[PDB]
């Protein structure tokens, strides 16, 4: 076998994408039941973007100012409201393709699939992790805004993200499906910045455990370490320091495999300090930090 | 600036996946019109897999030994035949979700999306390239044979691959949709080793061109090279030799950027010899070799 990073099948989400247009702006929307969710900035221009009063802009519009196209077929908007940074459009027809779904808020380090869209049309899917600074590095070839992140739990779709903008650093920021941003970011074209781009230490560890599980074990060692010393080294290399909850989360993977979390931490410490000297783990020539402890526990071994 | 390897949305291919079971073995099948395609070793006990007599296991099978399930529906098989390493099962129902499609044979270096399954159940999707040794680095679960590889050209699905085997090295081998293997492999348990892995120089060059298109071009050196000398450096670093055929394929990107193919070859040559030295390229600290010249063109005529 071996290891490949995978996104969840996008079919159930593809049937919920639509196009939303206001004036000259066209972007992607999420049609569930009789509602279409999209970033509220679709009602802006670029002039407005500089310091917008959304309550003011919103009231200047009717149901008719909104054009939502599900393919080459038009949907009629019969109402609207704003819920934090999303526009919540009521339409005259419930989406026959609505999957069983939930709205969940995720946290940094957690993973999900993203169906990148194109002014209403799905064109690609990828798997990513919300970075420690609450951003997403899915560097969209910068085409269409308002794409969606999700997970699939059995037959149920968990939507957790909706794309909103590009930060002046080239990385992305967005919202949960309640319209609340991830990160200390806002709905405006004021230059603001993401925190330090760091590596998700917890995911790299999960990944090293997966390497052990699939027989890769050359980086291991006889040393152990303390959480503090491990953390001191971690930070020097731009890795997130590991909190006590994070090591609990690795218990299950520690119990199976029989390698104690601090033992694995000692293995990582040595990789950081000595590089990999041209060498691979589960294939990559670099450490992977977009597979969670649960992802490894899913795919490899119940 | 940015990147993300994306796979095609998987919806049209999810609508064609079914589970095929023959005795103890269950594996995925591809349902187009009234035929279900699947690996022929589904008739083989885990026992015969050492060196199977396919013609005989087939003779000894009736339509009724075959259980084909599409969701909660059993499709009755009313005919069965073999075509190379694939089984072709005629079923009672023609697939209503059959997409416009074509069967094509791809060559080493080319990319495609993979819908990874487990008993007619699509569980993951990824983007990969056929490696120069005709293999694929797939992350595989168990029960995924009959996972299919494909490309989407407009509304047309081009099926190019179906999984069959796991090799020694842990890498994968499969066939085209007429059942002929990619590479010098067969559907039997034997030593059979693939050739040395190696990097796809053509895709790396195509990736450098896309880096340049998105404003990341610090790696360019105004100091040129001969094809001949570029290839000798490429072989030192385990990169495939660039043939005149490949130089031609880079033509459209060359014309679009104003960067002669040999100048891009000299930039690569310098990156192999000197390293990146901390710096980034499209956000990666490592060169990407699973993005083709065509994928650059399609993901820049967006």
């Amino acid at each position: 076998s071996g290891f490949r990073k995978m996104a969840f099948p996008s079919g159930k989400v593809e049937g919920c994408m639509v196009q939303v247009t206001c004036g000259t702006t066209t972007l992607n929307g999420l049609w569930l039941d009789d509602t279409v969710y999209c970033p509220r900035h679709v009602i802006c221009t670029a002039e407005d973007m500089l310091n917008p009063n959304y309550e003011d802009l919103l009231i200047r519009k009717s149901n008719h100012s909104f054009l939502v196209q599900a393919g080459n077929v038009q949907l009629r908007v019969i109402g609207h409201s704003m819920q934090n940074c999303l526009l919540r459009l009521k339409v005259d027809t419930s989406n026959p393709k609505t999957p069983k779904y939930k709205f969940v808020r995720i946290q940094p380090g957690q993973t999900f699939s993203v169906l990148a869209c194109y002014n209403g049309s799905p064109s690609g899917v990828y798997q990513c992790a919300m970075r420690p600074n609450h951003t997403i590095k899915g560097s969209f070839l910068n085409g269409s805004c308002g794409s969606v992140g999700f997970n699939i739990d059995y037959d149920c779709v968990s939507f957790c993200y909706m794309h909103h903008m590009e930060l002046p650093t080239g990385v992305h920021a967005g919202t949960d499906l309640e319209g609340k941003f991830y990160g200390p970011f806002v709905d405006r074209q004021t230059a603001q910045a993401a925190g330090t781009d760091t590596t998700i230490t917890l995911n790299v560890l999960a990944w090293l455990y997966a390497a052990v599980i699939n027989g890769d074990r050359w980086f291991l060692n006889r040393f152990t370490t303390t959480l503090n010393d491990f953390n001191l080294v971690a930070m020097k290399y731009n890795y997130e320091p590991l909190t006590q909850d994070h090591v609990d989360i690795l218990g299950p993977l520690s119990a199976q495999t029989g390698i104690a979390v601090l033992d694995m931490c000692a293995a990582l410490k040595e990789l950081l300090q000595n590089g990999m000297n041209g060498r691979t783990i589960l294939g990559s020539t670099i450490l992977e930090d977009e597979f969670t402890p649960f992802d490894v526990v899913r795919q490899c071994s119940g």
